């Protein structure tokens, strides 16, 4: 029987915003990463880590200027994140509101491997994932981020880790679209290994064909959704190198054979590689003529923010420098996602 | 492992053929009909069945002038319509290829009924069809057709049903387009009943999610590949009238959801209404203020043809007349599939 | 590849410990009960809900004379009754196993209502499953249990909710074998409505059949796990009644023709039936002139601990008589599992 | 909702004649050869493929004595065998029923090789099978066959080809059980390559879930069934010889864990060994200790054959030798179906 999964009023809401994050000319700022997973990038520098400097860390990131407005529609936090607040009186979802942006989360809870596989790994989070949810929407996110890493070896991955992984997905996105957040789906493939383009190309099509009749199986709103695949891109060991516009091909490619018309907009993850080379690789994404009937935008952590670190050093005196570079980069993205970059 | 589905080379012709039957201004007429399918529409002038009739009715709708050229990119018949020759030393795939169009082919064999359900059918045809297959390809068939009945009552169609239908689908699909022939794809839901325009809606959504699924299961090529769907329409028993607008945003937000953007084209089909509902529908689908990334067009054999029967009325001398009446109205159809119709 | 789930001495102690749980001449106690659905049992009396009334009651259950030795081979607890104590200072765990049963928890966290599904609920409880298994297991808990409810209506159940609890299942007891407990699985299909059998009996073949499609699919080791299924009887406001061997031969039709013999043992459950219906019930069950491969046995949670509930009634010096009449139900249920039973 | 897939009566007539084929110490004599298959057994001698050829060699198979009357209980034939006639008046279907045993037919029609994939191959057979299958059960036929081949190698078999034939079994079955022929499954692994027994084991659990899976989806009455799997043996160039004992446990756990009891009967096929190692095995699959409540026979067609066509020698004369061969080889096969076989 056809029996709805969201009163209209909800559609439009999440119709509007999830416009409002892939709006074109803004992107997605991935500053959350967990509380043991920044203190790599911290000790990186020659440091140790703490709340304070991770506070700090991020109030430089969340309070640039008026150049990056514009260019960050998005910026996604962590739980223990969205409750502090930044040297004016203000909560950083305050500050991310006001400076025009939406104010994300990252309610995953890590990965555990599975049972009878080399290397496959499903997430966990789901579990009173709702009462979660509406506790965040009411201190503030209208958007959340759910992520499965999924890697390519020599078999692998097996049908079962896809299909779970596109289960876990679907349950996410239920849960959060009924809670009023629009989902990020991130069915990411690991670029590490030695392989051809061919072969990530033709797992990316079979991922996101299992991941989007998972979402049509769980009723999903697919125009409230956001999409953020992986970038088809070689092993971090193959030796045959492609060209730029090769990979853009092949990833518009994967995109177009899979992904309905009716997602409101795909971002992109870097991969293991440099700043330059992920924003020229996103360029020649916005450069191909095939038809995209979806705002394509971008969304790094590590892209982003690594010359950020290295010029903050944990000193409180180097904060313009460090600010200043990475609005530079943010605006070199800003240009790249329209066709517009140059070197 | 990555195992290549087809080669490059004949990747390009499918291409290449698929874009020539789905170009801009084209169409498909679906002069295809069983020899005792043909019966009925023969008798429902008051005229006996003949093979004489058949032959000079193909021949009718085969030897039109040049108002239809850019009107009919595509003619699909059946078994012995290519066996058949004209009355100017030229057999009718002769005659199609010279005129612009291509010549296609239907390669069903009728339904069946399934076990243990509330009335389904699945088609037949699938065994010894790469030879068949190979036999219309060397005859000069560049594109076939398969369809599949689907009806709504009130739990149809089943999963069981769906997912039969589409792994006949895939298969059909798959040995068409190893032998190198175009597939179409036709999941005709029946507008028979009494429904409204949602639970239509979310059935159609369903059985193209489950088609796509199968389609990208089987190594499907979806660059050479058409999609006939159905039209958005209640049943013919509804008492609830809906605007052309609506069944217009209802189609698009259904193909819109499922299909994905690398389909060359998504024909239509009318079913049980006139030829001039049928038209402006079309028309209000490329009226409507969304993106659409594929050529929709149209493929009528009842809705465009009736008019050119009765008019023939079982006799020789109203040849041109019938014809007459038949060019009209596709070029009416020709107006329709760029939004160009005001009647 | 044949990549292994379970090392083989895991294996062998699973089975070894399966096959004590579900040994013939045995039976497992359901006083999984939590603090807040013993609060309806404890209220029905007449009294209030309290921490002492809830750990008397469960010293009242799980201290008693031989006469019950060697027919409850496995109590099932909660998170709470496993770190109490009794009044001599003794674990329950320590009398469980000094008394000849097996420890068993529950790890259930409740069920939420699914998106877009009339009727339908998934539970949860799987995050962070492996620790929480593993303090079960060093705390001396060696098998757990988990329930999926489903309801029959017109549409009920559908297919995704069939293959969410499925795979629920599934994760469920992948978790409970890594981490060396045996798994329970009960998809409990509620006796409520207005149905007849043979619908009842469809169901029920339609979710084993997905059930164990799934622990096939996850490398379950079918040896060591134990199934719980529902007892193919009509809604609670049927309008035709049925015999007990037409009961009988219907549920050991439906399990004959999904559950693999593999299965360790098949348990069951009230549905709302009373001691002696249920007792006669499972009388006939192990009546049925078929071939069982699976040790058939009870488990029974209001059915046979209301009388004892009712003889307690919250004073502390009615334990005997509600112990006596608990010990007669407990024989009753031992003489009915190899169909013995005399009225 | 509940649609019947059979009437009762016809339930009972399937249940009987299942239960009539694989009744105690009877068999299954696969007496079916194609035009190929039957050319390289000819040929084998060196005499010509000739039709008269071919009717005496089935006359002598289908015209032995009345020591195997209670030894083969059943014979599978080819399409022409049929409609053919001994030399004494009486055709092939009369002798077999007034024989005690009950008419087979082979109703595949070979294998295709499917679209990207390393060597899985479909076969086909299922087009206009309604009125074949009417044809053959009014001719005299009871009960068809239907062979599928899967083959193990570094990544085969994948789940596309897997489900395939999975759902063409399903169709299979589903039209003979419709028609009143009890279907014969027969999802046959090649034991061709180089790999050991625990993968074989793996493939074949995967297998026969599927198929059962499959069969259950299509609402097949399991009880009018057989299934013929393929004997857990390793590849044909394996470096470790395995002992007997342990390919008849790992045999009854393939079929211990995937096959639901209420399957009537589990043949077996030999799978390119040699007929006193098949008779052995089988009667160590036999004697294995776990319970199996299905009945276990044995359907070899080269391995009861062999010794009688060379001994026929392609002679009318050395009729005798060969049928007192083979009437001694199905005694032996006889008594290894009961586990009473001692060379």
């Amino acid at each position: 029987h056809s029996h709805p999964a969201l009163t209209p009023e909800q559609k439009k809401e999440l119709s509007d915003i999830a416009h409002r994050i892939v709006a074109p000319g803004k992107g997605i700022l991935a500053a959350d990463e967990s509380t043991g997973s920044i203190a790599k990038r911290l000790q990186s520098i020659g440091t140790e880590n703490t709340e304070e400097n991770r506070r700090f860390y991020r109030q430089l990131l969340l309070t640039a200027d008026d150049r990056v407005n514009p260019c960050i529609g998005g910026v996604i936090l962590f739980h223990e994140t969205l409750y502090q607040k930044a040297d004016d009186g203000r909560p950083f979802p305050q500050v991310i509101k006001s400076k025009g942006g939406v104010v994300g989360i990252k309610v995953d809870k890590g990965v555990v491997p599975l049972a009878g596989t080399n290397g496959e790994t499903t997430t966990q989070g789901l579990d009173g994932l709702s009462e979660r949810c509406a506790q965040y929407k009411k201190d503030g996110a209208d958007f959340a981020k759910w992520r499965c890493v999924l890697k390519i070896g020599e078999h692998t991955p097996s049908a079962l880790a896809i299909m779970e992984n596109a289960n876990v997905l679907a349950r996410y996105a239920s849960i959060c679209q009924q809670n009023g957040i629009v989902p990020i789906v991130e069915p990411e493939i690991l670029p590490d290994g030695d392989h051809d383009l061919k072969r990530c190309q033709y797992v990316t099509e079979k991922v996101l064909a299992a991941v989007y009749k998972a979402l049509s199986d769980h009723h999903i709103y697919l125009e409230g959704t956001l999409l953020k695949p992986n970038m088809v891109t070689p092993g971090h060991a193959c030796t045959q190198k492609y060209s730029h516009e090769e990979i853009a091909m092949a990833t518009v490619t994967a995109l177009r054979r899979t992904v309905p018309p009716a997602v409101t907009g795909v971002t992109f993850l870097s991969g293991g590689q440099s700043e330059e080379e992920a924003s020229i690789n996103l360029n020649a994404i916005n450069k191909c003529p095939l038809l995209k009937p979806w705002a394509l935008t971008f969304s790094y952590g590590r892209a982003l923010q690594a010359s950020a670190l290295k010029a903050w050093g944990g000193k409180k005196e180097n904060l313009k420098a460090a600010q200043e570079e990475y609005v530079k980069r943010a605006l070199a993205n800003s240009l790249a996602c329209q066709g517009k970059y140059t070197p």
